[PDB]
């Protein structure tokens, strides 16, 4: 918070993609697009751009050279800071390179990307969105204070053979918490971790929820593992389920403030219905 | 100059930004007001303000048509000095409707409550407003000498929360300036601010406030923290601060004292805490 | 001006709003508009049925039946919106007897002053004026005897309609007389603006959570219409602070047509103020 | 709803509930939901049968047919429980032409108010508003003109289905208009709770033993449907006090989709109220 100008050819490494898309910029090189992170049109568009870093984060220094950038941007997990002071000294031979660190799975992401989209000179819309967020959690937290306190929420997604319950310190779970919304006792075992994991045998764990969000991709479709969860026998017995209070939640990860505001939009729609 | 040594008695006042408090304090019912923001007002005050025609948006966009319709005899408001040229133009426009008085203010300290003193005068409520300024000055002297010892020993802090970060208010802004004016000392967590109104910190850096014997956090006019300040208060690392362990963390209403009446309530709150030390 | 500082009419036809004038004057009309029994006490209604009907409830005037009543004076009120229409009619009617129409605007004090003039025309000027001064003295008297109540207490005046209810505004009928008194009334009336009431769905009944006292309109004999009765029967209604506390009351003559009726509103608002 | 996108639409497509509105407006529609004869007069049904069908009796909307009709405006009503589902339909339909859907809660006053809205939009606002006020006046009129009979007489509104029969509750159709009116209705209502109707077998017809008068639903031309007809043949129907006593009557337009219809329900209840 507060109290190489005008770049033409930007390479966007991990967490860079969202910044440039939000900025209206076409990047000259990009990390390998995973389709779950983008609207179908954004995925189709990104697939025409040169792939410069793999989904497993190994960087092609020759691809980046070939793309001839003014500016390389990226987000870095703080625990690998040491590894990346080497990477950016190397990369700086090719162009001015800006990494930013973030810590955890909460506000660190939307703040890290706030930075990056300043650097590419989109600082105004970004800052706009940060302020919008801060005003809306203020607005929503008080307007639905009764609902938020009465209601037990849960936010889930499926993995292979197991389902997760997102914690108070990550993705949409953080945003629910900041909002003053209480969440299932299934959450508590997570501790410092971002989620607590359970077997299909343990689905009853969610029986105290009045509303359940499940994570979906940018097109409101669940991945096959979440889909496998919503198909389990025990899932049909949940008070939240048989009461018809199960909803999708797009952009759960909140990689930016625009995305975090779409999460709030979706929480509010569910709040009105109570 | 603010200390001393167009209609008299105006009937239909339109209170743009910072004019809301002026007319409230003067018991005047305006004919048009800036869109009420609930956190600036008491519960009772906010209901009352909701019965008046909105004439300006929270984002400061002015509805001239609605202002004309309210047929006012006086239009009042405060202007940030960096916008002075933009508002010479807004004044020309509005003056076709009614006599329009704007006052400028610089910064985040005593400027604000003097700009409102000026509006209070313009509005006919000069005597109460000057009384209140006289009172603020007298109490600062009274409290200063009566608690001299505590103010010398106690290191204070004033914090508020943003999304994922918190702020320490500087000595040149809001309640942090009223502490200073009084001669209270404040945590070294202030030091990065410089000329800015606050120093920002990660939840990691909460130890910086270890310094503080007492801590104030900013609330609304009804003593409630906003969610972000509440998120600060909940952190694990917060529970280790010496001021927290000692049970010396308190709400602070009207930290951003817009009027002298307001600044006097901040002094009131600072005095109760001083009595408890 | 309404405030001051055919001589002796024997056979009076009383068109719309004329009825209330002769009743108050003790005069027996020779012809009258169709009596609608919500407007009168039981007794008054019985007496008004034995008078030859001369104007329909939809305000259609029967010139033949008027002539046959042999009037020496035809009186009536006229909404000022229909002023033009009615110089035509007065022209036709004056060929039978002297015809006095009087215009009225709005839903506030307009009415009771127009009947005051009709009362003067008819020969009843003294009682009518007296009631007018009486209304004023009682508003002063009440206003200061229960200043504390009038200061604390938030009133609300409702009537029902089909599927919705109305909160009466400060500028009409019983909500005007409350305002004239200086009583304060629920925020629920704000959306009316310059209109005489604000409408709401039964889901919106908690807007009146505001109120310490609620009046509901009734007919001259203290029975609510079916639509109002509909409203008191709703579920949400029994969760209203005003309803929990037993402060819901009828109000006759809410749309006070004369100063006598306006005084009976005051009378009713006074008996409520004692109880608080 | 009470007072205190083409302006002059040429080509209207009437989805469910629009049919009554354009009929009432004098407007020929350029496409229509599948006509159901029971809802219309014989004349009305012939005319409706010449307009391009655009929606099925099961409310599957044929987007294509709608486009071939090239409408100005697409009107219709929507059950508020399907509000969600229909935000995708409107966004679809609005590719074709400006779409005005109005939500309605329940089977009672909801309907006639939701059609009042639609009647405004196609510019028949005056007549439609006129009926609304005429209804409200008549419910007051009839309620006090026959207060004795409403207090004394137990009513019931019934209709047949396949193998069973129904009693209309106080919150739906003509059962609501009876309630609104102050009429009491047979204990047969009570098993419905919040539902629109109680269903019984032919073995349970004696549950109407307490009714003094019974209305059976008919179509716009006073013929009962066959299921209703079969009800009226059952031994236990034939034994009911009200059936034996002569006091069993048809009731057209029980559904009261519009205020004009609702008023025809009233004329019919009034007619029976006279005879008592």
């Amino acid at each position: 918070h507060h109290s190489p100008a005008d770049p033409q050819r930007i390479v966007a490494l991990e967490f860079g993609t969202e910044v440039v898309l939000e900025a209206g910029i076409e990047p000259v090189g990009v990390i390998e697009p995973v389709a779950t992170l983008y609207t179908a049109e954004e995925f189709e568009q990104l697939s025409t751009y040169p792939v410069v870093q793999s989904a497993s984060l190994e960087i092609n220094m020759e691809a980046i050279a070939e793309a001839q950038p003014d500016l390389i941007i990226g987000g870095v997990r703080v625990e690998s800071h040491d590894e990346y002071v080497g990477i950016r000294e190397d990369l700086e031979k090719i162009a001015p390179t800006v990494f930013f660190d973030f810590d955890g799975a909460g506000s660190g992401l939307r703040n890290m990307t706030l930075e990056l989209s300043r650097v590419v000179g989109d600082g105004e819309r970004a800052e706009a969105e940060q302020q919008r967020f801060e005003e809306r959690v203020e607005e929503i937290s008080t307007a639905y204070a009764d609902q938020l306190a009465d209601t037990t929420f849960a936010l889930v997604f499926g993995v292979d053979g197991e389902f997760a319950v997102v914690n108070t310190n990550a993705w949409g779970g953080e945003i629910l918490h900041t909002l003053g919304a209480k969440q299932s006792k299934a959450q508590q075992p997570a501790g410092e971790n971002f989620a607590a994991f359970y077997s299909y045998e343990e689905i009853d764990e969610l029986s105290d929820a009045d509303v359940i969000f499940y994570e979906t991709d940018a097109q409101e479709n669940p991945d096959p593992f979440t889909e496998a969860l919503l198909e389990q026998k025990l899932w049909q017995s949940l008070p939240a389920v048989e009461a018809g209070q199960v909803h999708p939640l797009r952009y759960s990860a909140a990689r930016t403030y625009a995305q975090a505001n779409i999460v709030l939009d979706q929480i509010e729609e569910v709040l009105k219905g109570l």
